[PDB]
């Protein structure tokens, strides 16, 4: 595990404008999205090999609110100018959420929480995983930004909390996603300081890694045996650039779940029908771009108690197969935090308050990513989720809701009531509290929000084969969160850091 130190920012030095034209040329391997898959592939790629890193954020030194645990709430309440590190959207479905613009991608925005995959998860994928190789290099990550956190008043509660509702067993420690409470790691030192997947640049090759800062990636180049061959990317003032990889070298996508599949749609890598219908022309046809997208659902409740609660970060999990919850305790606001609620007309807390939590898994209702502009990659496309149209999910939220019941009867609990009375009206509740079945099916559908673990649009299986490469060409591979349907876990980012480094070292090999 990592020590409590700053936020390492020593890669600066390899770290250029993408206005600067000499950036242009040849590289062995280009990479799109410095992001949390991104940034631990171009590190590692570059130990042997001339990497291209290209962002369309800045770098975090300018957003000094992503540097510290307190700051979290600051950065999705500020408003989203197309320079900030957090880019707002709403769903189809009329969900607010978030991405990341920012060089260290959603490691540098989120809520800090690190666990390892479920290790049933390897198997249930059918790929040949080189399970020796996950852990050392969860171990390489962990080593480098996972702290295993202090105590905190609200955490050690709410685990209390999880343990007498019947969330068993104490697992103590643990970075493994496992049935039962745990304290996990976190990406936030005990001294509040975020470390994040930009930290991982520092493990690459100064000699060799180069990262292009606000450079949007617009098109993917081909070949006249089709071949991914370079990138058009455009600089901050507007001017377009061009990079190529050469002879046995590769171009990855990790530009997420949204940019990911917006890049092959605008490239030509995507649905006939639909490139067709649009006037893109076809490099690649494949039925499966862009769908597949899926977004856990987060459900809900707020107590307000009588005396003040410290805030916290979410460090302590309660973990079943068919529901995993957590807690936050939080400063008020008059400026919302821009996703926490899933609409901007959310009645704001005027004291601390708890925001209890279940994220229904997989999920298994998904819906698709569509282009907005044909040409513009700086136009947010449109996505969809369809949040609890399977009937599974719906099961799952009612089972995760009625635990969280039992959690608020719980003498853990007890303490944060207004009123001594039997029940869990006690509580002061922000919105809409807990209410047969059907009750509990319309609090899920009518009070849901992103857990912002949104995943899919790039399907191993279905765009990609089991090493990553897009299907019918070569030089070209995905490596983000557009790759698996299901959640590997409740808290995703320590996958997607491994999955960043191992997929990497897959490629050094293949190539050795
Ligand atoms: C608010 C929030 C809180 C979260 N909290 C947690 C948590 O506590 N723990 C946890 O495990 N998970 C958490 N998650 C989820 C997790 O952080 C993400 O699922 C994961 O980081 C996604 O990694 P990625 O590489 O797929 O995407 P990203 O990290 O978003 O990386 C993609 C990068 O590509 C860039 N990009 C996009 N398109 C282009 C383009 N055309 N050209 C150039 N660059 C481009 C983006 O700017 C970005 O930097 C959270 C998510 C959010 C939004
Ligand atoms: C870890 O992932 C595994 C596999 O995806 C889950 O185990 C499955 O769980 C369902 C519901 O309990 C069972 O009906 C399946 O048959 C199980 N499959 C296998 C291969 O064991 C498990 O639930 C996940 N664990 C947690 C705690 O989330
Ligand atoms: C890049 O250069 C332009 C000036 O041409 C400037 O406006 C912009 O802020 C610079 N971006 C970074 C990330 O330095
Ligand atoms: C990988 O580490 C996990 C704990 O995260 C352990 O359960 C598992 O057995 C390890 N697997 C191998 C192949 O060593
Ligand atoms: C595609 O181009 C043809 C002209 O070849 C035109 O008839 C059609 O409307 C165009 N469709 C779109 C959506 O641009
Ligand atoms: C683009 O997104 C807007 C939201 O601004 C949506 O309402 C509009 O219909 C979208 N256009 C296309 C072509 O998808
Ligand atoms: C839900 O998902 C499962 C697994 O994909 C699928 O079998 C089924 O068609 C879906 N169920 C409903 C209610 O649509
Ligand atoms: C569980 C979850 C989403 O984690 C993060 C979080 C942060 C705040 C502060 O704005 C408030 C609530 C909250 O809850």
């Amino acid at each position: 595990l990592a020590n409590t130190s700053a936020h390492d920012f020593s890669y600066l030095k390899f770290v250029y404008n993408a206005t600067d034209t000499s950036l242009e040329g040849s590289y062995d391997y280009i990479v799109i999205g410095g992001g949390t898959s991104g940034c631990p592939l171009a590190a590692t790629l570059s130990e042997k090999y001339k990497v291209l890193l290209l962002e369309r954020g800045t770098i975090a030194t300018e957003y000094p609110n992503t540097l510290t645990a307190d700051g979290f709430a600051y950065n999705l309440q500020q408003q989203d100018d197309g320079k900030t590190p957090v880019e707002r959207f709403v769903s189809e479905d009329g969900i607010d959420n978030v991405r990341a613009r920012i060089l260290g991608g959603t490691t540098i925005i989120n809520a800090g929480v690190y666990a390892r995959a479920n290790i049933s998860f390897y198997s249930q994928t059918g790929i040949e995983w080189d399970l020796d190789l996950v852990n050392k290099t969860y171990e390489w990550v962990e080593d480098a930004i996972v702290v295993k956190p202090n105590n905190q008043s609200w955490q050690s509660v709410i685990g209390e909390g999880f343990l007498e509702a019947g969330i068993l067993p104490d697992n103590g420690f643990s970075l493994d996603h496992e049935a039962g409470t745990r304290l996990t790691g976190s990406t936030f030192d005990n001294n509040g300081t975020r470390h994040a997947a930009d930290e991982l640049l520092n493990k690459g090759d100064p000699n060799n890694l180069l990262v292009a800062v606000q450079a949007s990636v617009e098109k993917i180049l081909f070949s006249s045996n089709l071949s991914a061959i370079g990138v058009i990317y455009t600089d901050s003032d507007g001017n377009s650039h061009q990079a190529f990889v050469r002879g046995n070298g590769e171009v990855i996508v990790s530009a997420g779940t949204i940019g990911t599949p917006q890049l092959l749609l605008l490239s030509g890598v995507g649905p006939e029908s639909y490139l067709s219908s649009l006037n893109i022309t076809v490099v690649q046809p494949n039925p499966y771009v862009g769908q597949f997208v899926y977004d856990n659902p987060r459900n809900f409740i707020n107590i307000l108690p009588p005396n003040p609660i410290e805030a916290s970060v979410v460090t302590v999990l309660g973990i079943r197969s068919d529901y995993y919850q957590v807690s936050a305790s939080s400063l008020p606001f008059s400026t919302p935090p821009f996703s926490l609620f899933p609409t901007t007309s959310y009645p704001l807390p005027n004291s601390t308050f708890a925001h209890i939590v279940s994220q229904v898994p997989g999920p298994l209702s998904h819906g698709s990513v569509t282009l907005n502009s044909s040409s513009d990659v700086r136009i947010a496309p449109n996505i969809k989720f369809n949040y609890y149209s399977n009937s599974t999910d719906l099961a799952n939220c009612v089972s995760g809701m009625k635990k969280l019941g039992d959690l608020l009867r719980t003498k853990a609990l007890e303490p944060y009531k207004a009123r001594d009375v039997l029940g869990i009206d006690g509580f002061n509740y922000l919105g809409v509290p807990l209410p047969d079945d059907a009750s509990f099916e319309t609090f899920c559908l009518d009070n849901v929000a992103s857990y912002w673990h949104y995943h899919g649009g790039s399907l191993v299986g279905k765009v990609l084969d089991d090493s990553f490469r897009v299907m019918g060409i070569k030089a070209l591979r995905v490596v983000d969160a557009s790759t698996f349907p299901y959640e590997p876990n409740s808290h995703p980012q320590g996958f997607y850091l491994m999955l960043g480094r191992y997929v990497g070292l897959q490629i050094l090999q293949e190539r050795s």
